[PDB]
């Protein structure tokens, strides 16, 4: 059973360097799109790898 | 929200004329988006109102 939580969860475990390295991005990125209120949520494999999707309006 | 759809469900209950307006765009959008095959949920509202949303990897 993967987990899935919201970035802003992620990060308030894991701490926003670790957040950043587990999402190939920068630490900035982590704390403009937590600051921005973007709609992340990390799937979290069993082996604790992880994958990002973002929810964007339609239309831009 | 009080239901949610597939972009191509809500064409296929309401017809695209309904569609476009709803999302306040043309209806040659909804047309080429559901032709490409784009991830595009409709949140009904309550109220009545209705806004899109696409679904994207994080990052880019
Ligand atoms: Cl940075
Ligand atoms: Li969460």
């Amino acid at each position: 059973m993967e987990q899935r939580i919201t970035l802003k969860d992620y990060a308030m475990r894991f701490g926003q360097t670790k957040t950043a390295k587990d999402l190939g991005v920068y630490p900035s990125s982590i704390n403009q799109a937590i600051h921005a209120g973007r709609k992340i949520f990390l799937t979290i494999n069993a082996d604790g790898s992880v994958y990002a999707e973002e929810v964007k309006p339609f239309p831009s």
